[PDB]
C-alpha cells in the first residue's frame, strides 16, 4: 500500500529526470539544480493500488548537510549514476554507498544507471574517447551493485524509454514490499 523512495546520486546524473517520466510521464525541458521535491500519489502498479512517497534530493555537496534529513523510514533507496560519466559511478562506491549505509542501515538499494541512451551518442562517444573513456559498461554496473551491496542492478533512459522508467519503479516497489 505505502512506500517511501528516495532518489540519490550525483549532479546532473538523471534523478530528476527519471521521477519525473515515471510520476507525470514529462520529461524535463529545462534542467535546474535540485534541492528536494515530494511527490506522494496513489500510483496503479500492474493492478494493485500502491501510494508511493518519492523524495528527489540534491546530487550537490552543498546539500550534503540537509540531504540525511529526507532518509528517515525510507523503504528503498535508488542510488543512481550517469551511464555517459564514470567518474559518478565511483561516486557511488566512495559516497553514496557509505551515506546510505549510515542513515538507510536497514534499507534496501537499488543501483540505477541513467542515460543508457548515451551509449550510442557520438558527442559523448567523443567527448569520452578524448580522455581515455567509455561509457559506464553494463556490466561494470552490475559489477558495481554487488560490490556496494545493491539490491539489483537496472538501466534505463528517461529521455528515450518511459517503459524503462516504469520498471525502474516497478522493482522498486517490489523491493519495498518484500521487506
Ligand atoms: N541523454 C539523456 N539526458 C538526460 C537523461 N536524463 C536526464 N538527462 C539530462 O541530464 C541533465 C540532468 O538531468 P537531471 O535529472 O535534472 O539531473 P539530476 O540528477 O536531477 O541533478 P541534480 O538535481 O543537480 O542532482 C539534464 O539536462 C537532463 O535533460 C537521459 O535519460 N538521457
Ligand atoms: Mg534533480
Amino acid at each position: 500500500v505505502k512506500c517511501k523512495i528516495v532518489v540519490v546520486g550525483d549532479s546532473q546524473c538523471g534523478k530528476t529526470a527519471l521521477l519525473h517520466v515515471f510520476a507525470k510521464d514529462c520529461f524535463p525541458e529545462n534542467y535546474v539544480p535540485t534541492v528536494f521535491e515530494n511527490y506522494t500519489a496513489s500510483f496503479e502498479i500492474d493492478t494493485q493500488r500502491i501510494e508511493l512517497s518519492l523524495w528527489d534530493t540534491s546530487g550537490s555537496p552543498y546539500y550534503d548537510n540537509v540531504r540525511p534529513l529526507s532518509y528517515p523510514d525510507s523503504d528503498a533507496v535508488l542510488i543512481c549514476f550517469d551511464i555517459s560519466r564514470p567518474e559518478t559511478l565511483d561516486s557511488v562506491l566512495k559516497k553514496w554507498k557509505g551515506e546510505i549505509q549510515e542513515f538507510c542501515p536497514n534499507t534496501k538499494m537499488l543501483l540505477v544507471g541513467c542515460k543508457s541512451d548515451l551509449r550510442t551518442d557520438v558527442s559523448t562517444l567523443v567527448e569520452l574517447s578524448n580522455h581515455r573513456q567509455t561509457p559506464v559498461s553494463y556490466d561494470q554496473g552490475a559489477n558495481m551493485a554487488k560490490q556496494i551491496g545493491a539490491a539489483t542492478y537496472i538501466e534505463c533512459s528517461a529521455l528515450q524509454s518511459e517503459n524503462s522508467v516504469r520498471d525502474i519503479f516497478h522493482v522498486a516497489t517490489l523491493a519495498c514490499v518484500n521487506k
